[PDB]
């Protein structure tokens, strides 16, 4: 009654502009005892999911909206438009004639949905430079359920006022009021005692009176608290690229832009403009539950099947076909029944479409010559996955467990992902969009959060400018090295640090460190995730806000992938792997240099050569086996079969190493150590389950097999035990020990045997390794070793190609080449191609491997070298090439790289000759 709600408010998702993080904002909102809060971010609704959930979870009522950017003309119009005289630039259309602000809020779930797509359309259609803009025409099409206002000072109505254009201001206000309706338009009033706001206040209340618009007090909060104001000021500097000293920069006036208490707020408005604060409460109480928007709906695409099938029929049909291909002279024994079991679970859980989709993507990759992976994750324990080509690991010969993948007794979404040649993700993503709908497939946003290291570089540019680099560079070196891609949380220095001393010493560094903490974990920008993609049965604008990446036109989700899946959108990882690129290249090299045409999918898994190579530990550049201590272990282990490859991958991790499991495995395998039983009563019942791993427990699947044998568990229920012994919640451990123990009692085991097993498994289950993932990786390792062992030059060539023009990474493999007796010939205009090549027994340097040279240009060189070349001499090269300053920048680097020495002319010469040629 004498309370208040902030409706105009900027979150950290007003990137580089709002400094109010949602969690502290809610905290504050509550101790000020306020019933509700709004979210009004500049130009986007990326925080909506977070805000809604956080607000709801704290019983504050969320008001969700957006401070739209509105074009001065049509949103499609990319001309800049100004309404006053140049002498009034500072009062005129923001963004130099690009936009005005508009505060918009959702009264109910219809309005929310409408705001989502109004946002989306702003980006799809109304983009000028960095601003996504709506216009009046577009907003009118989607006005239902929305409340708008007359706006902040950067709004249209005030801009008009400030400009002297009273007629236009009043006319603007009537246009907007007409569009949303008399009951959803408010006269927005804001006071930070600035003279910009006072100038307009009278004109403004005139308009309110004239057109009959209620007043609304708001604060345009850009930070939570009053002390936070200084951090806000530094943030704006990161956004502007300007100095704190530099007075001319964009900044706010004093510190009024926090979440003021009902009291302070009523103190400003009650006497001055009766009703303003009360309207906030009228609005808050008017606002509905948004919950229909976050209610999960099954939005998984429906694979289109031939006529007279359904998803389940078609899956059977396809799985059958699959087995036929895979086992062309009849599938072996027990396969069909396994398949039928899986198909049955799958249909039962409602996932046949998903399988069909991933199959179809894999199908396309092959039709297009895109190398896919043998597959990763849980899916490798599914005979269906294997049948359909989703994986290439037959789960049966490797003893992988379907119920680890899809547990019939738990309801939950499996992860079925493609993974392929890193250089071809583009095509894969485009294909998906074509197949499933351009308005139904989107890549997923990531949020660029300000990290510790760039926080400091930022803090320095803020205090010092361009010359700030020195101090900046100075601070950053003092830093402990990473772990291994994660620099030390700043607050943390509140520790192996010398630098800490650096601050206690230098007063300037204390102030840079201070400013950087104010900056940490705010959001710098929006990225596109490396691999996640979201798909839907319905247009995605119906579910979530989205945006268009300006550079390529890519459509990206507004929320991250957990928020998306949280409401029943399908997410898949379209993963690009470079080892797959390297594999494809080595294979190509073998076609070219040896005329063999290798098909990895049919390489034996027992190749003597390979295991020999493994035994030496000459694994530089073989997938997952290159580490130093890895090489040691491989040597100590003398691997001999595929299962050993699968084990090292699992064993070369901190958990098993902590237990010495890897060395133990090695030693036991080579008769240097006896195989200890978990307990004597346990020896014979568990012997075969643990045999392959020389009596040690290495995989999740073994925990399951163990619980089934000894405790009479379902594989499904053993899966559930395994998950739980992983999480370690007392209440659940005890129910489960109850069960485990009872089962073992029933099977006749002493309390000692039960206690041994339990005690062994319990810590081991924190870290136990998913055997399906180890087989998938293992396959790639082995394949990779097989190529190095049997095709050294072809493979090393592929490897070096992947290292780009980086001399440092290259020097690592060149050293390897040398240690294997492979000769490395230099870059050459007549003999080098774009990438490194296998030439007989040699590697020939890649042309693109030199500085300043890329496929783009090398392409035309090889082009012309085919039509007319080889080049006879430097001037012949010039006569065969073309006139261009850019062409000259290239030519220079090729000379340096000695690409021309083949011709037999000193290079100092050629530089001089090149300059004339250009003139
Ligand atoms: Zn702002
Ligand atoms: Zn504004
Ligand atoms: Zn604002």
């Amino acid at each position: 009654g004498s309370s208040f709600v902030h409706l105009h408010n900027h979150t950290e998702y007003s990137m580089l502009d709002g400094a109010a993080k949602i969690t502290p904002m809610l905290a504050e909102v509550e101790r000020l005892g306020m019933p509700a809060v709004g979210m009004t971010d500049h130009g986007n609704m990326f925080g909506a999911s977070e805000f809604y959930n956080s607000a709801t979870k704290a019983g504050i009522k969320p008001i969700i909206g957006v401070e739209a950017y509105i074009a001065p003309g049509s949103r499609f119009d990319t001309r800049r438009i100004l309404w006053g005289d140049p002498s009034q630039k500072a009062d005129d259309v923001s963004g130099s004639g690009s936009y005005t602000h508009l505060t918009m809020m959702a009264e109910n779930a219809t309005g929310l949905r409408n705001l989502f797509k109004l946002s989306s359309h702003a980006s799809f259609e109304g983009q000028l430079s960095k601003w996504s803009r709506m216009d009046a025409e577009l907003i009118a099409e989607h006005a239902e359920g929305i409340i708008i206002t007359t706006g902040c000072p950067s709004g249209e109505v005030q801009t008009r006022l400030r400009l002297g254009q009273d007629r236009e201001a009043l006319e603007a206000a009537a246009k907007w009021r007409e569009i949303v309706g008399p009951d959803n338009y408010f006269l927005e009033l804001m006071d930070h005692g600035l003279t910009i706001e006072r100038r307009v206040r009278d004109g403004l209340l005139e308009i309110g009176r004239a057109l009959n618009i209620p007043p609304l007090a708001t604060n345009d909060c850009h930070y939570v608290t009053r002390d936070a104001a200084h951090n806000h000021e530094a943030l704006l500097c990161v956004q502007t690229g300007k100095t704190l000293s530099d007075p001319n920069r964009f900044k706010f006036d004093g510190d009024g832009y926090y979440l003021k208490s009902a009291a302070e707020m009523r103190q400003i408005w009650d006497d001055e403009v009766p009703g303003a604060c009360d309207s906030t409460l009228l609005i808050a109480e008017r606002v509905q539950s948004y919950a229909d928007v976050w209610t999960p709906r099954d939005r998984m695409p429906v694979f289109p099947v031939p006529d007279g099938h359904d998803q389940a029929s078609w899956l059977r049909h396809e799985v059958d076909a699959g087995l036929r291909r895979r086992f062309p002279a009849g599938p072996p024994d027990g396969y069909r029944e396994r398949a039928a079991y899986e198909i049955d679970v799958i249909c039962s859980k409602g996932f046949p479409s998903y399988f069909l989709i991933v199959a179809d993507l894999i199908s396309y990759a092959r039709s297009a010559g895109i190398r896919v992976g043998p597959g990763r994750g849980s899916a490798a324990g599914s005979l269906v996955a294997y049948a359909l080509g989703i994986t290439d690991i037959d789960p049966i010969p490797h003893g992988l467990l379907f119920e680890r993948f899809l547990n019939p007794e738990r309801t939950s979404m499996p992860d079925i992902d493609i993974d392929f040649d890193d250089r071809r993700r583009g095509e894969m993503v485009r294909y998906a969009a074509d197949k499933w709908g351009h308005d139904r497939v989107a890549q997923v946003i990531t949020f660029g959060t300000i990290k510790t290291k760039a926080a400091l570089k930022d803090s320095a540019r803020i205090h010092y400018g361009q010359p700030g680099f020195a101090i900046a560079d100075r601070i950053t070196k003092a830093l402990p090295p990473a772990i291994m891609a994660k620099d030390i949380p700043l607050s943390g220095i509140t520790e192996a640090a010398e630098v800490r001393g650096l601050i206690e010493t230098d007063p300037d560094v204390r102030t840079i460190y201070q400013t950087a903490r104010g900056l940490e974990g705010l959001i710098r920008n929006a990225g596109v995730h490396a691999c996640a993609v979201i798909m839907s049965s319905e247009p995605l604008t119906e579910a979530i806000p989205l945006w268009k990446r300006p550079q390529d036109g890519a459509i990206i989700t507004g929320w991250d992938y957990p928020a998306c899946e949280a409401i029943g959108l399908l997410k898949m990882d379209f993963l690009g792997l470079r080892n797959l690129t390297i594999i494809g290249d080595a294979i190509d090299n073998v076609r070219a240099n040896r005329g063999i045409d290798l098909d990895l999918e049919s390489v034996p898994l027992d190749d003597k050569a390979t295991y020999e190579l493994l035994g030496r530990g000459d694994t530089l550049g073989v997938f997952q086996l290159d580490g130093g201590p890895m090489r040691d272990l491989l040597r100590r282990m003398q691997p001999t079969g595929f299962e050993d490859v699968v084990a090292v991958i699992a064993l070369y991790r901190p958990g098993p190493m902590g237990m010495n499991a890897h060395n133990d495995y090695a030693d036991r395998k080579n008769n240097r150590q006896a195989i200890k039983p978990i307990h004597p009563e346990l020896e014979e019942p568990l012997r075969e389950i643990l045999a392959e791993t020389y009596g040690l427990i290495v995989y999740q699947e073994q925990i399951m097999r163990i619980a089934q044998k000894v405790a009479s568990y379902s594989l499904a229920r053993a899966d559930i035990l395994r998950k739980a012994m992983g999480k370690k919640k007392r209440e659940v451990l005890e129910k489960e020990f109850e069960g485990f123990s009872d089962g073992m009692q029933a099977n006749g085991f002493s309390p000692a045997a039960i206690k041994a097993l339990w005690d062994t498994i319990l810590p081991f289950a924190d870290y136990a390794f998913n055997k399906s993932h180890a087989a998938g990786y293992g396959m790639v390792s082995y394949w990779t070793a097989y190529l190095k062992a049997n095709y050294p030059a072809e493979y090393m060539a592929g490897l070096l190609t992947s290292v780009g023009d980086d001399k440092d990474k290259a020097a690592v493999y060149l050293a390897d080449c040398r240690k294997l007796g492979i000769t490395v010939l230099p870059p050459d205009v007549n003999e080098s191609g774009l990438n490194f090549a296998s030439v007989g027994q040699d590697i020939r340097y890649g042309l693109g491997a030199v500085r300043n040279v890329g496929a783009n240009v090398v392409g035309s060189l090889l082009q012309t070298r085919n039509d007319k070349g080889k080049f006879t001499d430097f001037s012949d090269y010039l006569n065969k090439i073309d006139i261009s300053a850019c062409n000259k920048k290239v030519t220079e680097s090729l000379i340096k790289a000695g690409a021309f020495d083949s011709l037999g002319h000193a290079r100092k010469g050629l530089f001089l000759v090149h300059s004339d040629a250009v003139d």
